[PDB]
């Protein structure tokens, strides 16, 4: 029973694991990581799992040339290099030791050394570029863009700048976004020092996994494409800096005023758009010499076999590779997984077994484009779609200590509300009250009324293949701060210390997340009828149908000129509601003793998410096939609904051929409509 | 029990039905057909099915302009029209009546009226064009091609000629292929008169269904493409003639000798390739004025619910629409379906029910590109792939009276051998012996030894969506003559009389096919463990791996220059064999009393075919996704194995960039390999 499962999870053990997991750096593709993989394997065996496998792949990674450093210079009249950027972050107290920490870099930047005139662009979000080029009419072509971390996935900014003719991109972290007021820098607080630099990859893989083998696993015989047709390589070099060097590049900034205060961080400078320097005169030069190279990577997979339905897969997965020590990202998740596995292996040993099979993966190479988990899905896709019940993700557990944060598919809302109601909040001041209670109090849904917010699912972490390509019901949970991240995210300062001292001394937030996570696994893996409520879907679907409808009405002139009708979507959506009522009625009324009828319904429940998948995929993104959600085309971290239609509606006034554009909005609508209906009828009586 | 099912099927009833089904013409989209649909619906209800539905679609059909006739003229110096082609076939005795029989035409021809010089091209198969243009070096560009029915799907010839710059195509049926020696023309024998003309469609839909809605159902709201982007429309006009008119166009034929006797039918003429006439002087002119138009069509669907596993679908389907009366194609199949349904509805009434749900479809619009069945699959694709156990096809039952003819997926070979062994042959001279016996004797497998031939599955009839796009195990059976067809195929002479008098007076061949067909349904629908032998697949897979390997060796120079290795395929194939052994072992050993374990294995069996599907599809043909079989790119009627690799190997010497070509052969190999392995591991233990 569940009560048992939970009681067995101990905070102390988590501390133990997190400490063990973050003494040395753990970069994808390095021996340190191969060795940790070898370790997780044994202790998982030891904790009593039936089988623990390594699965390895040979994929494209990316590194800095050790003997020939990346950096930014400023250059005078005859390229005297006046100023240079750091070559590494000042290491935290007690890691001179730190034998080799990769220097900052943007993974997969093309090689290059371009020169030209900074133009500042803010976040390099779509609208900034709109603001720049439609109003200011400042022109990015030929220039070097410097932009600031925060807001949207860094791969989006580099794609944007590229679109806008740029020839280089420099990212920096502005205290504006990474400096909580009144807290002190590491080692003494948790604010990011002006020395540190957010590492991270900049690919736009859009779901393909290893860029050389879209569609198939990158195993021994896998045919690989030319780096020249690689999926999602930028063609302009990119590099990141802390706010000290930043300041030094920002401070001489020419051309216009920031078109407004929304464009200005807390660096003491003009934040001038540009281009040029005021030093007229002086110019910027990047030095990028990283190389890309096929490298081998290692996933850890441990089966805990089902006793009743060994052919139903519940999957708990998180990544193992870090940019540096990774005290928060990923090892605070990893630690939690570990205590979870051990706790299961414990009941198992007491002679207990789950109704369904549970799978535990330590993923590899997350930081380089969700490569580790993806190739595995590509290899096992058939077994996953005919058997995958649900996937729970397990990256960082805390990124803040203020409240819970959950994203998931509507089919888990009910289970998540029930489960959080059966758990103690560990918030200062809700000792005594439930986790549903604190969470609801602190974080209340827009969608109303007495309801904790739960978010959509975009991409940006390892659940993406499983929900967006395959249609397996997915979800995640972690503790958050009151997209930009936390200040010391993906930097040398993410250390075990960072957690013990400042985030969760008690380890009570870890162990809450360890309960939401293992608790969801547990329910999903063991409960006689699947925890899904097909009705919640019927709810959000009608909200979403409204949202998209409102958007279109921004243009009723056209809507009339072209007979743009949402009746089909609403019609489809109504039918869904109706069928799910009837369905759940039936779900109430049927002797749980009849196993065949049971299995038949859980199949209806299980394959329901699968019903929102189009084999053709969304336009231009073949590996994004959920019709209801995909990653935002403007920010991959953010999920969007009816992406097919939103994307067609987006920025539509700017299109030359309005009849063709509006035609495609219609096509998109008619695909949504049919897919909602088609899904619905999976819930209808089977004969 | 099965014995009962069979005994209940009566030849007399079949005659009854076939007679009823062929008194008037039954063209897709006409009221006669809507009415027959209305009929099948009631009698199916009456015969005792639980539900019988109409499902309707609005798809692109194609007709001749009634007030403005299609035809071929010859034209002198100042376009005097000297000779014209028939405008209809002389109707058989007793159908002046015949109120309106569509005139011959090729469906979906573009409109046009071009002039130029016949060039004769034989069958318009790929090699003929090779022969013409690589040897003869006779150049088809600018010309009008006349070619002869037979050998390959008529859509292939029109595509070929188009490729070869042609500006028109005339098909004819040459007594060479449609005149069995020593038999007399209809009404007196079954040879095709020189008046009659094979009707038929010429689209290259390559799996898409209704050309306006590839991917989605053509329901009420479905967005439709411009006829200008329609899927698989030819852009040169086509038209068919009997051998009388043929002769008149063939007789003046200029340029070269037929490059050999393989190129010559039994018309008394030179069979001169051309181009030009000898009449120098005179020229050919086509007159095509057909129109394409969205029209509504009607499928009939009848459920017979399962008692144990109502969520497993066994499907028996055949088409209902005819080009004229359709005494053979389709109504000899349809009649058989009818007697089959009635027979089931009979046991049902006696209070019996199948273990699984059986589905019975009368399909619409087969003759126009497999449209009827396809749109239905597109609409229900989700329900079909998570539930479709198998599909048996039911077009024409006899096309000859000499032996059985079966095509199917390897997973049905065993069931088909067992079942035919339990049935009486109805061959003159095997009274006393089994149907396995006569069939084996008359038609012995190349693949050896004491084994009836069974063929691959291409396309060319309604099973195509179900096997080639969806991966549902498919099969078919009918009586055959000792691709070209039978002489009176798709002509006015296909009548009830044609069958009673010449093919099967007794109705004993019908009723054998009615037994193979209903018998397979019965087993598949009712047997406790699915009739599939995953081992037979392990057999043919290794044969196929050999075939393709032999092909490549035609080029060992290259094979060496590029390290072209099949090890991966063989490796994959070996693994398959091994896993299926082990699998079937397990299948022997497991208490059939445990329902959950039962269901789990039948799922492994059921989804196994599904495992050979690639969501990305084969190159250029997105709706052909079986990696093991697709339709031949040179003849859609013919199935080919490892189509992905064969097609890359095909005609490879002619390619400019041999490194790119050979690279793609490799890619193709590595996809086969992985897919065979991936399938295999579905058969592995589930945890
Ligand atoms: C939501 O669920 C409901 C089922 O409860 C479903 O209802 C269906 O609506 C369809 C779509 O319009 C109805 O369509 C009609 O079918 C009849 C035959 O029964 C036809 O005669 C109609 O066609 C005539 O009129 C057309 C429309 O104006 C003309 O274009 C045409 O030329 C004809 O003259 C029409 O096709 C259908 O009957 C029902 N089925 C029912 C009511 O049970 C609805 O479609 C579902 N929504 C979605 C988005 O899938
Ligand atoms: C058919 O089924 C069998 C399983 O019975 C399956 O066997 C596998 O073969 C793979 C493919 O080659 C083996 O691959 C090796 O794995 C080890 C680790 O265990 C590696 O060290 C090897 O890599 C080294 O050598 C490579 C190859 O020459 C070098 O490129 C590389 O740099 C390394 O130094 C290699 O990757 C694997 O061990 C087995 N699994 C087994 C034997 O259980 C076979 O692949 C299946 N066939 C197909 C087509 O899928
Ligand atoms: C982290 O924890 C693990 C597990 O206890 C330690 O691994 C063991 O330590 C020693 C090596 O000094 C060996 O005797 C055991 O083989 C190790 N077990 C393994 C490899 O699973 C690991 O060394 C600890 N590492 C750190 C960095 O604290
Ligand atoms: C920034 O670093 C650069 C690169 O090393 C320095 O310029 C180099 O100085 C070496 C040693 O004198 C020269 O011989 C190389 O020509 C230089 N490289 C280039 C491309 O200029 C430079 O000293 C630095 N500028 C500052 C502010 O220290
Ligand atoms: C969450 O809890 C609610 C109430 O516990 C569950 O819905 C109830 O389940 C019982 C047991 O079947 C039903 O008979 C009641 O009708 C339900 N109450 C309501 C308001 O529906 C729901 O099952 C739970 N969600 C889960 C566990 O997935
Ligand atoms: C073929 O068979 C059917 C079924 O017996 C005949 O349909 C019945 O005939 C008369 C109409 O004259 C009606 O009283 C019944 O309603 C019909 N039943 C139906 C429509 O299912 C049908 O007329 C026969 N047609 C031919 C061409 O022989
Ligand atoms: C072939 O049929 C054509 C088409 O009708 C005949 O030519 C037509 O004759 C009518 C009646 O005299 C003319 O006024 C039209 O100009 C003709 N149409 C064309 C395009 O020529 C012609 O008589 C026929 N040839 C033969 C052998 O009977
Ligand atoms: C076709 O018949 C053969 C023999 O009837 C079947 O294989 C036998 O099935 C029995 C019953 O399980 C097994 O114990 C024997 O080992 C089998 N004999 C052989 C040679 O395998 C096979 O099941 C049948 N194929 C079907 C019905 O799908
Ligand atoms: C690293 O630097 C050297 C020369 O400074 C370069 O030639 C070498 O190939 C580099 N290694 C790579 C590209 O991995
Ligand atoms: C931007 O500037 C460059 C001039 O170097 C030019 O080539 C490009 O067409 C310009 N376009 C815009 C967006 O004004
Ligand atoms: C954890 O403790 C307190 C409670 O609000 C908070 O102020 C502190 O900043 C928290 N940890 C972090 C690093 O946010
Ligand atoms: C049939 O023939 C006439 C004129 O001869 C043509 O204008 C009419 O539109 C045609 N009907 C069609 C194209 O369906
Ligand atoms: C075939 O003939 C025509 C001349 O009308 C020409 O335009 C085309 O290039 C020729 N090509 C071949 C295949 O010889
Ligand atoms: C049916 O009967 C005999 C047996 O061989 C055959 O010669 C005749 O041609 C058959 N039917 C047809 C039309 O082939
Ligand atoms: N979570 C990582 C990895 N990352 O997430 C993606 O979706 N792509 C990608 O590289 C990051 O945000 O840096
Ligand atoms: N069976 C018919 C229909 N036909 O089969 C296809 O595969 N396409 C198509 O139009 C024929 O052969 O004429
Ligand atoms: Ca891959
Ligand atoms: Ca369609
Ligand atoms: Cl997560
Ligand atoms: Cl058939
Ligand atoms: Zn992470
Ligand atoms: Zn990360
Ligand atoms: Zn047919
Ligand atoms: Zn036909």
């Amino acid at each position: 029973n569940m009560k048992a499962f939970l009681d067995e999870l101990k905070a102390e053990n988590i501390k133990k694991f997190l400490y063990n997991f973050t003494q040395i750096p753990h970069l994808a593709g390095t021996e340190q990581n191969f060795q940790l993989a070898k370790q997780i394997q044994s202790q998982w065996k030891e904790f009593g799992l039936d089988s623990v496998e390594l699965a390895h792949y040979d994929v494209l990674l990316s590194y800095p040339n050790k003997t020939h450093p990346n950096y930014i210079s400023i250059i005078n009249e005859d390229g005297n290099e006046i100023f240079n950027t750091s070559l590494f972050e000042p290491p935290p107290p007690g890691y001179e030791n730190v034998s080799d920490i990769v220097p900052p870099f943007s993974a997969f930047s093309p090689q290059g050394m371009p020169e030209g005139d900074l133009v500042y662009v803010n976040y390099a979000r779509t609208e900034d570029f709109f603001k720049l080029e439609r109003d200011m009419k400042i022109n990015c072509s030929g220039k070097i863009v410097i932009a600031r971390y925060g807001k949207v996935f860094r791969g989006n900014k580099v794609k944007n700048a590229q679109l806008a003719g740029a020839k280089g991109v420099i990212l920096y972290s502005d205290p504006a976004d990474y400096f909580a007021p009144g807290v002190k820098s590491y080692p003494d607080g948790w604010n990011l020092p002006g020395g540190g630099v957010q590492r991270g990859n900049i690919l736009n893989l859009n779901g393909a996994g290893d860029p050389l083998t879209p569609g198939y696993p990158a195993n021994e015989y896998a045919y690989r494409r030319g780096i020249a047709e690689a999926v999602g390589l930028p063609s302009i070099p990119v590099h990141p800096i802390g706010y000290y060097d930043a300041q030094k590049l920002l401070e001489k900034m020419g051309g216009s005023a920031p078109p407004d205060s929304s464009w200005r961080g807390s660096l003491k400078v003009p934040y001038n758009v540009g281009p040029g320097f005021t030093f007229s005169t002086q110019k910027v030069k990047m030095h990028i010499h990283s190389t890309n190279e096929v490298t081998r990577i290692y996933n850890v997979i441990g089966t805990l076999r089902g006793a009743v339905e060994p052919d139903r897969y519940v999957i708990l997965g998180g990544h193992r590779d870090s940019w540096v020590f990774g005290g928060i990202d990923p090892q605070s998740g990893a630690a939690v997984v570990h205590e979870i596995v051990r706790s299961f292996g414990t009941l198992k040993k007491e002679g207990w077994r789950p109704r369904r099979t549970i799978l535990f993966a330590s993923w590899d190479a997350e930081e380089f484009g969700l490569l580790g988990s993806t190739e595995w899905a590509e290899e096992n896709s058939r077994l996953l779609q005919e058997r995958g019940v649900a996937y729970i993700n397990a990256d960082s557990s805390i990124e803040g200590n203020y409240t819970l944060r959950v994203d998931c598919t509507p089919l888990m809302y009910s289970l998540v509300h029930n489960l959080t109601k059966e758990l103690k909040s560990p918030d200062e001041g809700f000792e005594g009250k439930s986790l549903y209670e604190s969470w609801t109090k602190k974080s209340p849904s827009p969608e109303f009324s007495g309801m904790p917010r739960i978010s959509k699912l975009g991409s940006g972490n390892d659940f993406e293949v499983f929900f967006q390509r395959l249609g397996i019901a997915s979800g995640r949970a972690r503790y958050t701060k009151n997209f930009s991240g936390y200040p010391l995210y993906h930097s040398v300062y993410e250390t075990y210390e960072l957690v013990e001292k400042f985030y969760d001394p008690m380890f009570k937030y870890h162990l809450t997340v360890a309960q939401v996570r293992g608790g969801m696994v547990f329910e999903l893996a063991n409960s006689i009828v699947l925890p899904f409520d097909c009705r919640d879907y019927a709810v959000v679907l009608r909200k979403y149908a409204d949202k998209i409808y409102s958007i279109s009405m921004k243009h009723p002139q056209e809507m009339k000129t072209y007979s743009v009708s949402f009746d089909s979507l609403f019609s489809a959506v109504k039918n869904f509601t109706e069928i799910a009522s009837k369905f759940s009625e039936r779900l109430q009324d049927f002797d749980k003793s009849n196993p065949i009828v049971l299995r038949m319904m859980n199949d209806q429940l299980m394959f329901l998410e699968r019903a929102f998948i189009d084999p053709l995929g969304l336009p231009d993104r073949p590996f994004y096939r959920h019709v209801i959600y995909a990653p935002s085309s403007h920010n991959k971290y953010a999920g969007e609904s009816f992406p097919g239609i939103y994307d067609a509606l987006f920025d539509i006034e700017s299109k030359v051929d309005p009849s063709k554009a509006w035609g495609e909005v219609k096509r998109q609508i008619y695909v949504a409509a049919f897919t909602v209906q088609a899904a619905a009828e999976t819930l209808s009586e089977v004969a």
